[PDB]
């Protein structure tokens, strides 16, 4: 029917509503807890059910089995995108509410586990068809794909022009992931607030702040309990290892960042990475979102955890 709420466990029932809820490790329970989240999000209305499942399935199949950049990764970006609109209810609109989860869980849509310099230096054929924003060009691709397979037209209800606008959301949000665009994203962003002129009624505008809730989501590894951000890094350097072992095999010294053998050099690069990028995007975030606030607090907490690691004191 319609009459069908999803419902979790009371322990997930009241922790996912948290910024620094963890997904778990029961994989089969996150299609399940991505519903649950846009039914509360947006309504039991907004998407046809067997459309939906459809869809998650074969968006989840388009993930791949690499380290960090995988199914887990979707969920959890759709989590806190879940949790910022739930702690700000009135600032979105209908469209927004219901392509946001959607952008978030294709954000990473066939991610091979590389950044774009190494597609560039390796001369990957994605390269070729998308020089700026090259991994993100194909998951909105990958996205656009799936909603056309047959039964996966989620958006089926939405106008000609709804439907336009809700795919011009998605597009936007997943582009925005490309950490290379966020620096400026949110520079502007910090002037707009600080000079006053930052209107949400600007499209231009909605579009930055969008954007920054995008970065905002997708860092929120930073954001969790010490054991599960600890954990996740573990995760990425996996990828980011591995990429530098690639940029060994074309004959490129890696930056230490990416190179196992400079290990003993990750906190002092979780520092420089809190310092640089999560800090000011979670900062800016919570001046334009002040209900966000618990996301800056969580990065800070765990800022200091890494430097607690680098002082031998654990
Ligand atoms: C720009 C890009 C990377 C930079 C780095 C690399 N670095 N370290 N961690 C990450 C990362 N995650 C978020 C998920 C959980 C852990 C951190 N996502 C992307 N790049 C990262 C170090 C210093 C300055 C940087 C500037
Ligand atoms: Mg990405
Ligand atoms: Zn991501």
């Amino acid at each position: 029917q319609g009459l069908m709420q999803f419902t979790l466990p009371v322990r997930l029932c009241k922790e996912i509503e948290l910024f620094h809820f963890d997904i778990g490790p029961f994989e089969n329970m996150w299609p399940g807890i991505f519903v649950y989240m846009v039914h509360r999000s947006c309504g039991t209305s907004c998407f046809e059910l067997e459309k939906l499942c459809r869809f998650i399935m074969s968006v989840k199949k388009n993930y791949r089995r690499v380290p960090y950049h995988n199914w887990k990764h979707a969920v959890t970006v759709a989590h806190c995108m879940y949790a910022i609109l739930q702690n700000n209810h009135t600032l979105f609109t209908d469209l927004e509410r219901k392509g946001l989860l959607i952008a978030c869980l294709c954000h990473d849509l066939d991610h091979r586990g590389f950044s774009n310099s190494y597609l560039q230096k390796f001369d990957h054929p994605l390269a070729a068809l998308y020089s700026t924003s090259t991994m993100e060009q194909h998951h909105f691709s990958q996205t656009v794909s799936i909603l056309q397979l047959e039964g996966h037209n989620i958006f089926s209800t939405l106008s000609s022009s709804e439907y336009e606008q809700v795919l011009e959301i998605i597009r936007k949000a997943i582009i925005a992931t490309d950490l290379a665009l966020y620096f400026g994203n949110r520079k502007q962003l910090e002037e707009m607030y600080q000079t006053g002129s930052l209107n949400l009624n600007n499209q231009s505008h909605r579009d930055r702040v969008i954007g920054l809730m995008m970065t905002a989501c997708d860092l929120c590894s930073v954001t969790k309990l010490w054991p599960v951000t600890k954990l996740t890094a573990n995760d990425i350097y996996a990828e980011f290892w591995a990429e530098g072992d690639e940029m060994k095999k074309l004959g490129i010294q890696p930056i230490p960042m990416m190179d196992r053998d400079k290990k003993d050099e990750v906190p002092q690069g979780q520092l420089g990475f809190y310092n640089a990028v999560a800090i000011p995007c979670y900062t800016t975030l919570t001046q334009i979102l002040p209900p966000t606030e618990p996301l800056l607090k969580a990065c800070r907490d765990n800022l200091s955890q890494w430097e607690k690691v680098i002082r031998g004191e654990e």
